[PDB]
């Protein structure tokens, strides 16, 4: 039989393992008694490996860990290797797979990391990994599942509903990195730790892990730290915000910018007709009633008109070298905003629409910042790399002319900030 095979087995080799002294590790199931619970005292648990069987090598590879608690039922044995038919070290024993229950062994919300592999995991069982973890700075580590699996969908939904959430490219200690074994993990961390992450990966440009990562988060409870991200991305003048909504807005995703991305972003996204006001000076862009002998019109602020056709426009997204980037069409004309190529004395370029759109000049970039309540935007030459404003000097009809500003338009969103509505 299976107990009586595990009662005629030899003992674990503390010698590749170390021996933690685990009272129950000798014993089976003692569930029905009044155990002693680990952890002792208030501090977490370093490291419980579930379904682990201790360090095992393998045709040259390795899985399991010589210094962590091993869950596992209370027969079970070492699968392979030297060891293969030894005894479990630090053994945590569960009646069934089924069951797969610790709660008579260790404390809920107590362990600092579970790793967790080879068996299956079933919704007992991502329950009871879920118990165990801590939630405020607990870590899982999945090790060997496809990401599609119905052990993963059962890990991720327990781990959600607890606070802990997928990480995409989620980078581990060395000593997690070891389980040459297994060709694919998939790490879960905890809300504060996934904030960080998320809102690293689109600051760095890292859009594939970004999505990833938000995808998982917001379809297992993560909502409150998707609109913690999202807020700080759209707030803080990050143009990478942007390229972030494109790529969610392009790949299968437009529910999250949607849901959590200021509303302005679909307008944006969709090159819907918008109007463009310079926020400090409260004026719709237009462009000239005349064209000068290159057939180009000059850009400006309208000092009345925030309503006719002539202050309608569309934002034109690409994308190109990790970025999104933007034409601005006025739709009046058709034409393309640019930037002069000479400079006044200041080193300031006049803004011009013109019928063409093939140059550098012709590209922009977004950066979404908010003054209180109000989301604005940076539009910043992509070739020049200055960012637009409007004249302190009116002209004899009360219109500003619009210029690229030589310096940093970051210090100021009440004075260079664009507000976007909608024109219809």
């Amino acid at each position: 039989s299976s107990e009586e095979e595990w009662e005629a087995a030899s003992e674990p080799d503390y010698d590749t393992n170390e021996d933690l002294l685990y009272p129950y590790s000798p014993t089976p199931y003692f569930g029905m008694y009044h155990l002693v619970k680990i952890p002792i005292g208030r501090g977490l648990l370093h490291h419980v490996d579930y379904w682990g069987e201790g360090k095992v090598t393998n045709l040259g590879k390795i899985r399991g860990f010589p210094q962590s608690y091993n869950v596992n039922e209370q027969f079970a044995l070492v699968s392979k290797g030297h060891n293969k038919g030894k005894q479990i070290p630090n053994r945590i024993p569960v009646v069934s797979v089924d069951d797969s229950d610790t709660s008579s062994y260790i404390r809920d919300d107590s362990v600092k990391t579970v790793t967790i592999s080879t068996g299956p995991i079933t919704k007992r069982c991502a329950a009871d990994v879920a118990r165990i973890v801590n939630a405020s700075e607990g870590l899982v580590v999945a090790y060997g599942y496809s990401d599609n699996s119905d052990d993963i969908q059962n890990l991720e939904r327990e781990l959600g509903k607890k606070g802990l959430y997928y990480g995409a490219g989620y980078e581990l200690p060395a000593d997690l990195r070891t389980q040459t074994e297994f060709s694919t993990k998939r790490v879960f961390a905890d809300a504060s730790s996934i904030n960080n992450h998320l809102y690293n990966l689109v600051t760095g440009g890292d859009y594939i892990n970004a999505v990833k990562t938000v995808r998982s988060l917001v379809d297992n409870q993560g909502s409150d730290v998707c609109r913690d991200v999202v807020s700080q991305l759209v707030s803080h003048g990050i143009k990478n915000a942007m390229s972030f909504a494109y790529k969610l807005w392009h790949e299968g995703h437009k529910d999250i910018v949607e849901d959590y991305f200021p509303s302005e972003f679909q307008l944006i996204l969709d090159q819907k007709r918008i109007k463009l006001i310079g926020k400090h000076y409260n004026q719709a862009l237009k462009l000239d009633a005349n064209v000068d002998r290159y057939n180009d019109r000059l850009t400006w602020g309208d000092g009345k008109d925030n309503t006719s056709y002539r202050v309608s426009w569309r934002l034109i997204s690409l994308w190109e070298n990790n970025n999104v980037i933007f034409k601005i069409l006025n739709t009046e004309h058709e034409m393309y905003l640019k930037l002069d190529v000479n400079v006044d004395s200041y080193g300031d370029r006049k803004t011009w629409g013109s019928n063409d759109s093939s140059e550098k000049r012709h590209t922009w970039y977004l950066y979404p910042v908010k003054v209180g309540d109000q989301q604005l935007f940076l539009i910043e030459n992509r070739e020049y790399r200055q960012g637009l404003k409007l004249d302190a000097n009116v002209d004899w009809y009360g219109d500003r002319l619009v210029w690229g500003n030589n310096g940093t338009v970051a210090d100021n969103p009440e004075y260079y900030g664009f507000i976007i509505q909608p024109w219809q």
